[PDB]
């Protein structure tokens, strides 16, 4: 099992006021 | 299993409010 | 089994107020 | 039991509230 | 039992409360 | 037994509170 | 030659994001 | 000849985003 | 010839973000 | 002889400008 | 001959400017 | 002759800037 670069930003990114997630499992986000 | 860079954004993210989520498996979000 | 590049933008994001999503396999968004 | 909720409300204005407004109310 | 739950309540203005507004009420 | 929230109430302005506003009221 | 209470208003107003005029005799709103 | 009370609020105003104008003649609101 | 109490608040104002004016003749609000 | 104007522009979100926004231009 | 302007742009929010942007332009 | 005027520009967030923003350019 291998997760790598999920979410991947190859530039740039201004304002996150949101989610940014990789894996998600369980919770409240 | 191989998961790699399942959200890939080449260029610039302005604003995210929102949600951005490589690999959704459980939870709210 | 083999999951690769699976959403991707070679341009700009401008904003976003919804969701982006890779694999979606369970749970609320 | 009751678990994992997310609850958005009231996203513009509210001009009079003279009532009850409750985000989460238990017995 | 009550748990793991997120609330956002009034994005905008609110004029006037001559009411009651509860984040959680228990009991 | 109540546990684990976030509330976030009240983004913008509140103009006048003539009532009650509560974050959180046990019993 | 008498105007009186041309708007009356006998309980609350909770927002205004439009006009509310008296008397409306020239200009843009 | 005579110009009284011609926008009266007996209650409360909760809040104002737009015009509230008396006696409008010119201009640009 | 009189002018007066145009615009009356017999109750509280909570909040202002617009415009409140008795008498407009001219001028950019 | 341009005058006595109000320009209410652009009330939610931009997301990309790759060209020219100008408010006002003379000449 | 230019004058007695309001300019209000943008209320919410812009993402990414890559061009121009200007306020006021002369000559 | 340019005169009179009030300008308001980016009431919220602004993330990237890579080209220009000028508030007043004479000449």
């Amino acid at each position: 099992v291998h997760h790598q670069k999920l979410v991947f930003f190859a530039g740039d990114v201004g304002s996150n006021k949101g989610a940014i997630i990789g894996l998600m499992v369980g919770g409240v986000v």
